[PDB]
């Protein structure tokens, strides 16, 4: 298998390869048998692995390690295998260095760097939920309750949120003071009093203009649908009531074959007194 | 938004199968609508769900529609429930007259067939 | 079907809810009918006499 | 029996071969008396056995050790073993190192 790859952070090094058990290779026709604990060196030159090619070791389930070494003078590997680790090369023409190497980090109990922290404060939801502040709602306001800071009530047909820091009893929303109202704003309003008309008469007719009603068309409607129900409710009812097709035609064939059963192999009379009769 | 009046969650735990009318787990957004020049006809979007008791709305045509669509639905199931009933489970001609066959086979056979005491009573005078 | 008009005046609405009411009221008659004829009580009395 | 095979990750070295008990292959006419202890070597040239035909030991159940051994500039076989094992040559023509079962 041919292994492609780039390097970071490196412009010249070796990557070495080494086997931890014996391999077994049918690719050539004498079949390679790979020795363990020998590593093959190959040159990383401008941040490109030049020429990697390693037997295949997946379907054997040979692992492999792959380590990288620093380069000194003499373009001889030093050895503080900078990224060493185990892999198995995949039955693949060409694969990706980038694959083989794992993914993560070891110290990952270490980062705490205040954008994190904001990170997974408002992306969980339970942290999230406890920042919060904002209209805490309470109903319809009254003067014989108490409403902290953020606590938002209705009041004549306005919302109002509370702004005092300190609880407050028996004061009007409409003050400034303390309360302050949340806008809506609404522009050319559609919804007003053509949803309110419906009127309650009308079950069924063809010419009374029957437009609005909503009460009546319900009741007419359970009543439609108790008669379905009702129909339903009969039809099982009849349906386990009465008998079976199938089970009825096997009952009469099984009597019907008995029946016959006992008219062929039996004593009529007539034959038993003629017999008789020769006796 | 329920029945034309929109409702926030007061309730700390979820809830759920809850009115919005409950004032104990919702609160009501209240609207005035002060004066505004434009007042004109709509619908109410509120697909059928029984809260139509007490309703001083005017139902949309979707919700009709859809109420409409399901009841003939249920209807055709009721009435392709009792076609396919009616020629597999239930008759009564060919049963009876099955029947009356087998019984006058009964009545033959037991006229004609000779009793066993009768036969032994027979071969003990011989 | 769609969001677009609310009317549903007396000249659509009441012309379909007849038209089911008689639909089922027609299935009612049917399941009359039909039970009417055949049974099991009665079918298993006279197949157990038989037997 | 020929033995072939390569053995990567090795350029060159030696394949030695020791019987373990007295061997006669009476298949050739002088029939070949094949004394024990006595290590057979072979080349391993560009990870390839050059020519390794050994005397099969199936019929009279008699072990052989193969051992492979790196070489130094004197062509000396580095006695520690890269690899070391003990088998019985089949009875065949041509056998792949590798299908020797230790």
């Amino acid at each position: 298998t041919n292994i492609v790859g780039r390097i970071g952070f490196l412009t010249t090094g070796k990557l070495g390869i080494k086997l931890r058990g014996v391999l077994i290779d049918e690719s050539t026709t004498p079949n390679t048998t790979y020795l363990p604990g020998i590593e093959s060196f190959f040159n990383i030159t401008a941040n490109v692995l030049t020429s990697v090619s390693y037997p295949e070791t997946e379907t054997q389930n040979v692992t492999a390690t792959f380590s990288i070494y620093s380069v000194d003078g003499s373009s001889n590997p030093v050895f503080p295998a900078l990224l060493s680790f185990d892999a198995i090369v995949p039955n693949v023409a060409s694969v990706e260095f980038d694959v083989l190497a794992p993914t993560g980090v070891v110290n990952n109990q270490l980062d705490t760097s205040a954008l994190r922290i904001a990170k997974i404060i408002a992306n969980d939801p339970a942290l999230a939920q406890k920042v919060a502040g904002a209209p805490y709602p309470r109903g319809a306001y009254s003067a014989t309750e108490t409403y902290l800071y953020g606590e938002m009530v209705s009041y004549f047909g306005k919302n109002y949120i509370s702004k005092s820091l300190s609880p407050i009893i028996n004061i009007l929303p409409t003050v400034t003071d303390s309360w302050y109202e949340l806008v809506i704003t609404l522009p050319e309003s559609v919804s007003v009093i053509a949803t309110g008309s419906d009127t309650a008469y009308g079950t069924g007719w063809n010419g009374s203009l029957l437009v609005p009603t909503q009460n009546a068309v319900y009741d007419k409607i359970v009543t439609v649908d108790a008669a379905i129900a009702t129909a339903n409710t009969n039809i099982t009812n009849l349906g386990t009531a009465k008998a079976d097709l199938s089970y009825v035609n096997t009952q009469l064939s099984a009597d019907q074959v008995v029946l016959d059963a006992l008219s062929s192999g039996k004593a009529d009379l007539s034959y038993v007194n003629t017999q008789l009769n020769s006796k």
